[PDB]
Formats: structure tokens, sequence, C-alpha cells
């Protein structure tokens, strides 16, 4: 089969339907948009696994832009990598570019505002 194709901590999204289903959940979800022909994507590969370790309460989903252009178009994603953050169907922020430290900050910031 060739299983656990990406890291076990990442869920892989294959349809706009699956995407909307996951961002609907009562859980902080960080979707990372990536692609093969993408240089900045590669170099954030490791730090993103470290972030998924640092935030076990957050779901990290991967979207291959090659294979999901209708999600790319639905969410107006024009650059890679792009992280979109959401919880219970509400979009709570985003980070455009290979910017792991801003993702961290945005994640902590959104959490503090959820605990108000």
């Amino acid at each position: 089969v060739l299983e656990e194709d990406r890291e076990p901590d990442f869920i892989e999204v294959t349809s706009l339907q699956e995407f909307k289903d996951i961002m609907s959940m009562d859980i902080l979800t960080v979707a990372c948009f990536w692609a093969d022909d993408c240089g900045p994507c590669k170099l954030i590969e490791e730090p993103l696994k470290k972030i998924a370790e640092d935030f076990p309460d957050v779901v990290f989903a991967l979207v291959d832009a090659d294979k999901n252009p209708e999600i790319i178009k639905e969410l107006n994603v024009k650059s890679l990598p792009t992280w979109i953050i959401a919880r219970s169907g509400e979009y709570l922020g985003d980070v455009v570019g290979a910017k792991p430290d801003l993702l961290i900050e945005k994640i902590k910031n959104i959490k503090k505002n959820l605990e108000h």
C-alpha cells in the first residue's frame, strides 16, 4: 500500500468536502498548503513537524495544491506555503510564506483569544 505517506501527525485532505468537514469541527485546525514544485515548502517541512509536536491540541492537515485546485480556488490561495487556521467552521487567521515563527505566534494568539 505504502502507508503513513506523510508524518502520522498530519492528516491529508483530498477534497474540498473533506476540508470543509474538518474545519467545521470544534477543534483548532491548521491546514498547510504545499506542493511538489515548491522550494519554500521543502524547507519548512521539519519545523512544521516540530510545531505539530508543540501543539498536540491542534489538528494539522496537509493539502496538496497540485491535487486540490478547487480548494486552492475556494480559499483564494495564491502562494505556497500557506497555513489557514480555523475552528468550528470559523476561519481565525492565516500565514503566507515559509514563516514558521509567525505560525507559532498566530497559533498562541488565537488560543489565548479562545480562552478569552
